[PDB]
């Protein structure tokens, strides 16, 4: 027992992290088969970030303009091309590390791992969720962009997120591996503004059942309520309006413990509504949305 | 920037972890160089663990007795000794993928990554500190025996953690790689007593270090402090007592961020004798002490 914040194990794809120069600007790059995928903006001088035409700055480029390295091994361009906002540099070497992989756009509330990197060297691991805003509230430097977002089943690496900047507000965007942005975002160093940051309310309900199956049980009250109710209350509190098939996939959960769905929104109501009275739940004293439910049955099973 | 619990890449001692069986039983084990390095209560059945006899049970066992198996790849066992609380067995084929590795005892308030596995195949990377009471407060189900701790510097893998239960009370205890067990704890299913688990104070200092970085600033005071005064104050709370060796280690950060550590001991104080008043520190409304004073340097810096 117990229960932390889990990342996927990071060995597959720290094999396909490559640093990546173009001019002065160095980033890191995804090689998968015979192809790195990084972020655009490495067409780009410190000076082009503000306002950026990417068709006319990459046209001043050719396939010996871009240096990419895998370690000490160093490989040939022989194509590139854009994609929304990504550059796919076609190489000749194909990578013998690759995983099995599939490109994914995940959803605002699902989780992953992100591998966070510098100069193509694998830094650190940690788990993080794409926020309903579209944003990700990460641990990103400079030179951290082309970092990439995944999840493993089993062998299957999904890629689901590569990193292009950090908004001045301090949190984080990115594009899937296509190069399509999530959210509303552009990649030219301007003042864009978020949506609204909701609570992921079904993560939450998930939370609260991790904490009963770990021994938390103090926050078990004797109320029930209805959907209707209980979405009444989260929109008072800027929560995700909570949807029948919410209530379907936390299903599982609300077997395992006995707990029917409604009645953990009955608590989750009484906790919003009352606080936490400074106890703890899970040694956290707020409420944490960063847990989607196959999370807590992928860590609760093994 | 952005501050998250982060984790080590764990590729470089994913190709090390390995199952090993005996009998019935199965756990973790860990390969490097020709030997395999696994919990000694692989020996036992459940009804020996209430009160086994090592050497009478390890002496009913062969080297043909152990299986190890390395994904499908399964090696011969041809030597076999206790140390301590750990089985070293000898076999025939070395690790092609072992890292540069040490084996190192680490103190309580460091810090270190648990790659936990069950049949010898990683599930997940997430970082936990060595309590002062050495115990770790993880996520660990039956059959993650035999998961490893690790820090990485460069390229070398120092380990530190090996696990081995989980106590009562739900927090778990372990080895070092010959096999100490950390704290007062015995490999037998029995009510063992940890101490009182007091708050690791540097880091937490640390951890507010790395929130002015970040731009949470409203916990910064006017007031001064000794560190006598910080240390009674401290002793109250139930605090570890802050010394100059901690004030030392503080002093990188204290000039990076220009905030003496003095004055960061009177905000600590000035939080433990009124609480945060519903504020939040870095996304958490409760103290962190899991972050030590090179884990803020190495995620602020890169
Ligand atoms: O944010 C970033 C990147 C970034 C990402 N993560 C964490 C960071 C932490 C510190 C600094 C930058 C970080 N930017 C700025 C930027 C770029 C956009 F595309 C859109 C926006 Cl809104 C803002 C960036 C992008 C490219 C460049 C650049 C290109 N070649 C030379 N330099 C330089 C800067
Ligand atoms: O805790 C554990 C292991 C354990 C570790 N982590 C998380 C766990 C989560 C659930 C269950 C067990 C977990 N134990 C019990 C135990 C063993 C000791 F050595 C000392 C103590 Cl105080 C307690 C264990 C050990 C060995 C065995 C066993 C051996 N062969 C057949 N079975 C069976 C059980």
């Amino acid at each position: 027992s117990g229960f932390r914040k889990m990342a996927f194990p990071s060995g597959k794809v720290e094999g396909c992290m490559v640093q990546v120069t173009c001019g002065t600007t160095t980033l890191n790059g995804l090689w998968l088969d015979d192809v790195v995928y990084c972020p655009r903006h490495v067409i780009c001088t410190s000076e082009d970030m503000l306002n950026p035409n990417y068709e006319d700055l990459l046209i001043r480029k050719s396939n010996h303009n871009f240096l990419v390295q895998a370690g000490n091994v160093q490989l040939r361009v022989i194509g590139h091309s854009m994609q929304n906002c990504v550059l796919k540099l076609k190489v000749d070497t194909a990578n013998p590390k690759t995983p099995k992989y599939k490109f994914v756009r995940i959803q605002p509330g699902q989780t992953f791992s992100v591998l966070a990197c510098y100069n193509g060297s694998p830094s650190g691991v940690y788990q993080c969720a794409m926020r309903p805003n579209f944003t990700i509230k990460g641990s990103f430097l400079n030179g951290s962009c082309g970092s990439v977002g995944f999840n493993i089943d089993y062998d299957c690496v999904s890629f689901c997120y590569m990193h292009h900047m950090e908004l001045p507000t301090g949190v984080h965007a990115g594009t899937d591996l296509e190069g399509n942005f999530y959210g509303p975002f552009v990649d030219r160093q301007t003042a864009q503004a978020a949506g609204t940051d909701t609570t992921i309310t079904v993560n939450v309900l998930a939370w609260l059942y991790a904490a009963v199956i770990n021994g938390d049980r103090w926050f078990l009250n004797r109320f029930t309520t209805t959907l209707n109710d209980f979405n009444l209350v989260a929109m008072k509190y800027n929560y995700e309006p909570l949807t029948q098939d919410h209530v379907d996939i936390l299903g599982p959960l609300s077997a395992q413990t006995g707990i029917a769905v409604l009645d953990m929104c009955a608590s989750l109501k009484e906790l919003l509504q009352n606080g936490m009275n400074g106890r703890t739940i899970l040694g956290s004293a707020l409420l944490e949305d960063e847990f989607t439910p196959f999370d807590v049955v992928r860590q609760c099973s093994g």
